[PDB]
């Protein structure tokens, strides 16, 4: 939301206000209109119940797929492999004999014939599938995205590693190693998000002033039973019309590059119009993780940009220099 | 559904079947009932006609959230929303007119009620998605954490390191390991275990592992990091106190950061989903390898999962045994 | 409530001057309507008396689980199982008798079946629980906070051990380890409690100005079980404008370190906004045990601040030199 | 579960199954007698809407209180205050309007007499818990005093000094102890007297426990403290008068401090709490390490009920039994 | 309760489980005779509300002399005067305003007056006053007893501060001027209760058989700005038939004494019942003390004896000397 404006905000209580509205508007038609009101409660109370009558079908179905694998996903519980569906056992029975009571007593087996009848069709044709804006609400409340994998695992594995340890590095440096005739190498190290996926290996493409300064002091720790795993970085001058202007660190983020590989592939099924919306959503993730973390934008900055379509005269050393300016 | 028996199989068409069976009885049970079928054709037309009713009825409600967020999620068309939050707005144009042509098979209460009882299901929340259905919708989209995982593995890893471990391994052999020295083989060993309990080191719960020997670097450039380096470990295997053979091993990093997302609460992830996307990582990684140009004949893959009853399980006699039949 | 305008005072009686008035307008509204004053309340006792009988219904549904956990909490008393959910058994047995004579009196089977069907729903379905602000109150009455006892470990473990003898200490190193150059260090030592639990470890980070002195002679002590358990402080100064202007004894307050690491693991079921909730309660216990303790304020002074979100110029250094002035 | 059978087990599903079975005896009384199930239907529906309208006089009563407090504890929002008291805005204000709306199934009449019989359950304190559902609640929430107590220990201790206790071993066997003497184990074990009567050194309540050296220190920095120190200790176990091994020993502070604030006044803190609180705190501990990196492997713990009649029990005993079975 | 037989137990529920029968029969008796239940709940209504508003003239009566120690009892506020007096001003607020409602639509100046007239009748005659048997239940159940601040002083002033020290002085004694050649002195203090009151200066007398063998050394404190607060103690030995049987460390307990002393002034106000009543109830309080103290009965017990009526030759050197043979 901060970093660039283009980055939806999270989703809210909307639908909610707009089923008060329906539910006013449909109560008042009712009452508007001549009818007992005790037909509309016991009408209102049978389509309840046959809405709930007609979920009992859908869990025994799912139910005689699943059990194919109670060796491999539920143990050997068959308790575990029917709470799995139907729901919880305790509310879902109530309810089942409470629904039964109230259609049985208010041509009986003539509905159960012709709901089961429905549930077929409805279960065979595929009817009852779930709408794109839906599916976005299910799986990311849940966390069922790419790039929240993808932010944890580059948090975990990079961040919460050099974080810490970088004052010590580029502080030695600036001394031992950086002449004082050249300008110090500035803090807060930056990353930068292109918001298209397009990472270059090298970073002297695609801007023509900013070079290849020197290196950087590596550290060594053990991880995952491999030791001597050495992390290394990199420093990159800023040539401002011709002329030096400042010393910074410019980081991509190798996510994004995966991302765009993904959508090569066939066997991913990762469409190209699936690789924006994640890549939007990475950078929100790893933003809302800086935010709280102990180590936090105290030696990190984020740069989120959009490359032009009619190359506006963008330049990645305007804002870069714009960020150095804070 | 070779690495172990506990990896579960893709789901099959179950669902089908028991629909088939349960549309097989209830016509069954309609022929034994005595009543024409113009009855049950119109009562099917008119359920169908609600359902329909219902679902535009509910899109239209999810209508007004996405509607604030045009600007960032489906750019400045207004087409987009419709057609993300229904769907086709041609095929739903010409079913609900199907749907409404049938009227004439108190007609403005029936669509009170109707609405009435969507609102209650939006506001009440009876329309939720039982495990079991979100489970397989997930898997059938590609929404999981571990298949995002497994492809940034595979590319970032695998991908760079398989063709050249041969010459590596023949240079190493040739230059330094001598005659005497066991020569280590070729086939590099990945450990995956079923439990995301990954040691920093593998000297530890196993005496039998002694580390033996580096092996050279390989240099590399990405995501504008230059000179990006790589390393391995080769380990010796004791077998009673002698040495049985030498072989290069691994670990897996992404089950160390599934582990390490189960402890953090901003993370939001639980400790049953740490062993179900645990067991989906490997068959998600035997896939990929399956057809990939550096095929298994560069690499193989162990899963093992460690008792409960701690009945005096040793990784050194399980990788012992697939080296028997390299 | 005296440290910081953000503590809140203890709850007092509100919700009763509320009941008085709704109590006064319904007694009115009654007196101005036509009906006999005995249906009133002949209505009143009866409904009385069912919200009693409505009761006995849910203890007994407790007491069907309460009694698996006999020998591991109530001993072995059936007497004692019966006291925990179903109050007292004898005022409750005589409020019975006199509910079943004035409802039995006044199809009487038939209301003790709507009732069993509604209590029973009401437990399923679970439409009778507890607002956020019930819980809150019930749960402060009582004790039942985690500030609580971290506060009383706080006093017991710490402050009841180091004050008395804190003068002893101070006024040997004043004087025979105190260069006459120095100033001497001033009394009462101090403890800075952030209302936000960012404990940092190291005092001179999050303000350039307070640097490291010195330490003080250290005192022993034997305590359940480990002997020679060793206390020690450290005293701090303070440079104004560039200049020293005095010296104090300056300590965080370590139960915050504990309740900000609870808020990140997983187990601990802590959210983000209860640690702050928390953080304001711990104050407020620990000043209103200082206020009666023996060793009281005389030997020790309380800090509350709460960071600035705008960064407003805030230096620790100004408010310990402005408590330090007194 | 494992410690010793007087730890309770946490609480199951009894509540639903009586629930359940309550339900299904009072549909068959229903049906067993003679009666119109829209009766049943009408009166169920009149008293739930009772109840909630009763729920939301409550809310308001409430609300007078905690208007008051805006400005500290609910910040000067005038939104969170209400969702608070009341707990869904539009969940609770749709319920409302569905539920005043069943009046047509003197009516002011009835409003009024709800409205006094609430204010008289407000004023005279109708409504209360009984013991065994707040604890239910505080189970629930986690609103314990033994929940925050066991986490402060864990956090502050054993998470740091767990680690390096092998290497401290190490070198105390390498430097100083001879091959006469007995080495000293690994494992320090805690002891948990579930009395909380814990004494300051073991010399005594075991003529059998002797004193036998120290351990080397450990030193670290926390909370703007220069050097924290932690030591431990070595004692000698004594068979019959002659020596049987060496073991570390230690109590656990947590108890001493649930001790002291029993005797104070000012804790609020009964003589049956404490027991059940310290029951309740070595199962959250048991529970901490059962899954903790730093697991079982460097720790026992030891749960003892001392005998009433007093027959005989030795400490020493009890530690040796651990030592055996080790 | 285990002390002694003669030691009173506290008092249970047994009222309540009368009451109970009570309202057994009479909802029994209700049942039994023919009358429409509106009767009989709304005479029972119109009873409750007579009751409360004969508290409250009762009440403001009281108030009418309890604000006068205005500005020394209850600070200088007008609410905590009503707050004393009259319970709580929001529930007794409520229970008017429900009883004038029930009590003037189901001559209604008249029951006023009347109830004014027997309300006065009782505060100047005095039929309200309360028995015995109640006034000695509220003290109980609220600790107010002359025994509780008695056994709570004896505590505090002596046994919390000499109990943890006498092992260190027995033993300093044992090793240096203690010869093997007699009986050491036993551990465990112990102290007698006698349910009289009558507490001898000298043990000497009483029992010729308790002679006085040594002294102990002392131990020194300051407390309340006395310096050198000293205490001290003493050995007795015990004769059997002529011969020596043990050695202890005898005291009796000085708050009896106070109660015994008490009992003579009649400036005090205390009877001579009333001191057997309180000898009985310091035992009482003083075990329950002793017995959640860390200072535990490891360190010492009690004896309490009753003198017999007849005097059938009583022997307190058997009763010691047998609580001695059942420490070990
Ligand atoms: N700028 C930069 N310098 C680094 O040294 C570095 N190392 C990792 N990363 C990125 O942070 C995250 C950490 O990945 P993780 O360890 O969890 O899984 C790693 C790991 O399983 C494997 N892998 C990569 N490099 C190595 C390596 N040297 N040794 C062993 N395994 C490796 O491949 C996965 C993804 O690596 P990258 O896809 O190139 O980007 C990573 C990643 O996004 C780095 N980024
Ligand atoms: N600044 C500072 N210097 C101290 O010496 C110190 N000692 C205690 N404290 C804090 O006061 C309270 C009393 O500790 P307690 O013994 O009751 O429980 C302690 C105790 O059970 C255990 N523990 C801590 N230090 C030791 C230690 N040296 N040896 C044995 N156990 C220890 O871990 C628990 C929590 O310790 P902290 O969470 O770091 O904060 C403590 C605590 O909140 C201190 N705070």
């Amino acid at each position: 939301s901060s970093l660039h404006p283009s980055i939806p905000c999270p989703r809210g209580h909307g639908a909610q206000k707009a089923a008060l509205v329906l539910l006013s508007a449909c109560l008042v038609t009712l009452w508007g209109l001549g009818e007992p009101p005790e037909h509309t409660l016991r009408y209102l109370v049978l389509h309840l119940a046959s809405l709930q009558l007609g979920l009992l079908l859908n869990g025994v179905c799912s139910l005689a797929e699943e059990l194919r694998h109670i060796h491999s996903r539920y143990r050997g519980s068959y308790w575990r492999t029917v709470r799995a569906c139907l729901g919880c056992p305790l509310r879902r029975g109530a309810l089942l004999l409470l629904s039964i009571y109230f259609y049985y007593s208010l041509p009986f087996t003539w509905m159960l014939a012709l709901l089961g009848l429905s549930q077929a069709l409805n279960i065979l044709l595929g009817l009852k599938g779930l709408a794109p804006a839906e599916i976005s609400a299910v799986c990311e409340k849940g966390n069922f995205n790419v790039a929240h994998g993808l932010a944890w695992s580059y948090y975990i594995g990079y961040l919460r590693l050099i974080l810490p340890e970088l004052q010590a590095r580029i502080r030695t440096y600036n001394q031992h190693y950086n002449n004082l005739l050249r300008g110090a190498v500035s803090q807060r190290l930056y990353i930068l998000l292109p918001l298209d996926c397009g990472v270059p290996d090298n970073l002297s493409m695609a801007d023509p002033n900013i070079r290849f300064l020197d290196k950087l002091p590596q550290q060594t720790g053990d991880r995952a039973g491999i030791k001597d795993r050495v992390y290394s970085n990199s420093i990159y001058e800023l040539l401002e019309n011709g002329q030096r202007a400042g010393t910074c660190v410019l980081e991509y983020a190798t996510p994004l590059q995966t991302l765009f590989a993904m959508s090569q592939y066939s066997q991913a099924g990762f469409s190209r119009e699936d690789r924006l919306e994640q890549a939007k959503l990475f950078c929100r993730t790893l933003e809302d993780i800086l935010a709280d973390a102990p180590e936090s934008q105290n030696n990190c900055r984020l740069i989120a940009y959009q490359e032009p379509a009619d190359d506006s005269s963008f330049s990645l050393s305007q804002e870069v220099l714009r960020h150095l300016r804070q």
